[PDB]
């Protein structure tokens, strides 16, 4: 099941937010502020289309919180081509990939972890690279993946955070209508980069 | 799909209360203290047992949090005889009754909604009882529930909040080994009465 209501959880933020500004408590106001955003965002409509500037705002309104948190043990980083931004793409591509990068950083480091995010064109399609410094990708897991990339449905299992990469996958797929939509590169002791490759849609 | 990430939520709502006491904002503390509370309870292990003490303590800070932002809108009420408070019962059981008590409340009401909650004991049994003064169930929604009570599996349909009233009601059926673990008393114009009827287990 879902043991949370999203909804109440989003007014009671709202109140929250409410009294934090009635006390004068700026830093507070805009750790909420930030969650908030980022709360609206993923209880938008999922078939909604949106760009990667959206997804690159909501990014980093999270290092704006993990920054708070984790100050000290991890180094985020995001760049990106402006010309790119504009680029139609389905909510909640972004955000998976970089809970990944980061579950595996704070996983693998008490200090030293680092997650790069980077936007950039490459002939005709927008890349999305989401690195980070991790000990690597589980082969089984990347092996099911690469298998959904090329079109064949993965090993069905029970009890199949919140979206996956399998899921944000096959939403590019059925988006942009081709299948190559990603690629990963992971060795042991050597991190893990996943690579969007989105057909460069002006429009 | 989940679309949020609730443990990331957890933790961000840590974030911001550690920042409210840094600023001295006293009442902003108390209502995260209040969310985190109900948060944490339903992150925790669905099948564990709780007693109803602990689902009453989550009650109270639900009605915190709805009278700081509903406080001339809706009039909450609570009573309950304390030895039936170490009854076992499976936790999530009282929260959708309110819940779903408090959304028929609000959407009936402006001003006027009443919501009450009561925890007695009678002949061999605990009752939980969830009322509200709203427009009425729905007559097929409420004979579904009934037929669930009985035994029978209601209809299956897509899209199949959070845990709803169906879940809790089987929940009970298979905690406490008996089918008649509820009652539901709703009538056009008179409102809703939820009832639990959880047979008294001293441990």
């Amino acid at each position: 099941q879902s043991q949370i209501n999203p909804h109440f959880l989003f007014n009671t933020l709202n109140t929250v937010a409410k009294m934090a500004y009635l006390e004068d408590a700026q830093q507070t106001s805009r750790l909420i502020e930030a969650v908030a955003a980022i709360l609206r965002y993923n209880l938008g409509d999922l078939q909604r289309t949106v760009t990667l500037a959206d997804e690159v705002r909501i990014a980093r309104e999270y290092f704006f919180i993990q920054q708070t948190r984790f100050f000290d043990r991890i180094k985020f980083s995001l760049e990106a081509e402006p010309s790119c931004l504009d680029q139609p793409i389905p909510p909640l591509t972004l955000q998976p990939l970089i809970e990944n990068a980061f579950i595996h950083g704070i996983e693998t480091y008490e200090q030293g972890a680092e997650l790069s995010v980077s936007v950039f064109a490459e002939n005709g399609r927008v890349v999305v690279e989401v690195r980070d410094n991790g000990v690597g990708m589980d082969e089984q897991v990347k092996a099911e993946l690469e298998a959904l990339i090329r079109g064949e449905e993965p090993r069905t299992r029970r009890e199949q955070t919140g979206i996956g990469l399998h899921n944000v996958i096959r939403r590019l797929q059925l988006f942009y209508g081709v299948m190559d939509v990603a690629e990963i590169e992971s060795a042991l002791g050597k991190g893990t980069t996943v690579r969007l490759w989105l057909p460069r849609w002006q429009g």
